């Protein structure tokens, strides 16, 4: 196989760390769209988070960028970030989008399409409401999740529901970056972003960055607790996709994130060290976690040993304590 390809893989592994792996196991024709859907993105999101570009130009770059993809001398060399070489290398990486069959091609164009225009309306703005917070959601995670399932059902490895049902695809990603954005409070904060949705910290604190002061630390373990219990929404559609899927690989590949970020939140649930650090799981839990995420039975008993965990942890003074214990029952039953 191709320099080309062999050149995707290398910055495959050279980005995706641990998931990567998951990745290359994927059956048939899956792998390489993958591969190359999660390279793309990574471009993508690179342009996004460079601050040092300006809005001016970043603006036409995200809604051109769908185009990109079919020029094939296109690169990017003005950017500062840790994946540049994605941006750097764009050609080699377009030209082995141009080579995957076109069904394929046109999924990672459209989602490239959306997500750009989404992504460029919130330059400017912050996260006010719960309800912008899943519209930011859509478009950075909820997005990839439905451009995933169509690949799946178009190559015929998963039934036609699994690409079409947009809202158990976007369940999927915004659980994952939901948990992404609660769990990087302070690594956010210093960075100088915000994406706590002020509808929520506002009714604690004048100031998201308030949080970080010991006197504040009662106010922000309780709005913690509550964009938790925002993220616990999602898991019932979660496990109604999961139990869809009929392909072994494609089922990995979908069940491992998931289970990791519910041992996240479990973990970050009650816990004042979020607000002092990064809360990371033990990598001999995260890969017995890998390990064993491989069926619904078996994916469904962590899933329910983790909201026992965090049913038993929750304190009756909590300010969102019944609406918790409502969703892990439901999660339950
Ligand atoms: C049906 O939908 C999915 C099914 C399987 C996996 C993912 C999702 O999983 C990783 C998992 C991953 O990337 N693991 C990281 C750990 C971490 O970054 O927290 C890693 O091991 O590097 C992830 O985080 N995102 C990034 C977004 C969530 C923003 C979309 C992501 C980026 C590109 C691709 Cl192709 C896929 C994913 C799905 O997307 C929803």
């Amino acid at each position: 196989l191709s320099s080309s390809l062999k050149t995707c893989y290398k910055y495959l592994n050279q980005t995706s760390r641990s998931f990567a792996a998951v990745i290359q196991a994927l059956d048939g024709e899956m792998r390489n769209a993958v591969c190359i859907f999660y390279l793309v993105l990574r471009a993508l999101d690179t342009l996004e988070d460079d601050m040092t570009i300006s809005v001016e130009k970043k603006v036409p770059l995200l809604h051109n960028f769908h185009s990109f993809l079919y020029q094939p001398d296109w690169r990017f060399m003005e950017s500062k970030e840790k994946d540049r070489q994605v941006l750097e290398d764009f050609p080699t990486i377009s030209l082995e989008f141009r080579n995957l069959a076109e069904k394929y091609q046109t999924v990672i164009a459209d989602i490239c399409r959306r997500m750009g225009i989404g992504m460029a309306e919130f330059l400017d703005k912050h996260v006010t409401s719960e309800q912008e917070w899943d519209k930011y959601c859509h478009y950075v995670a909820g997005l990839v999740g439905i451009g995933l399932s169509r690949l799946f059902s178009a190559s015929e490895f998963e039934d036609p529901l699994v690409g079409e049902d947009t809202e158990r695809a976007n369940s999927m990603g915004l659980f994952l970056q939901k948990t992404n954005i609660i769990r990087d409070y302070l690594e956010d904060q210093q960075g100088g972003r915000e994406f706590w949705p002020q509808e929520v910290w506002s009714r604690y604190v004048k100031k998201l960055g308030d949080f970080a002061k010991p006197e504040n630390i009662d106010l922000a373990v309780q709005c913690l607790n509550e964009l938790i219990t925002n993220a616990l929404h999602h898991i019932p559609d979660v496990i109604t996709y999961l139990s869809r899927l009929r392909n072994q690989s494609v089922f990995n590949f979908c069940a491992i994130p998931q289970v990791m970020a519910i041992a996240t939140l479990a973990a970050c649930y009650n816990n004042q060290q979020v607000f002092k650090g990064a809360v990371k799981i033990r990598k001999g839990q995260a890969v017995t976690l890998m390990m064993d995420a491989t069926n619904m039975p078996a994916v469904k008993a962590i899933i329910y040993q983790y909201m026992e965990e965090i049913y038993h942890r929750i304190p009756d003074s909590d300010p969102s304590s019944s609406k918790t214990r409502q969703i892990i029952s439901t999660i339950r039953t």
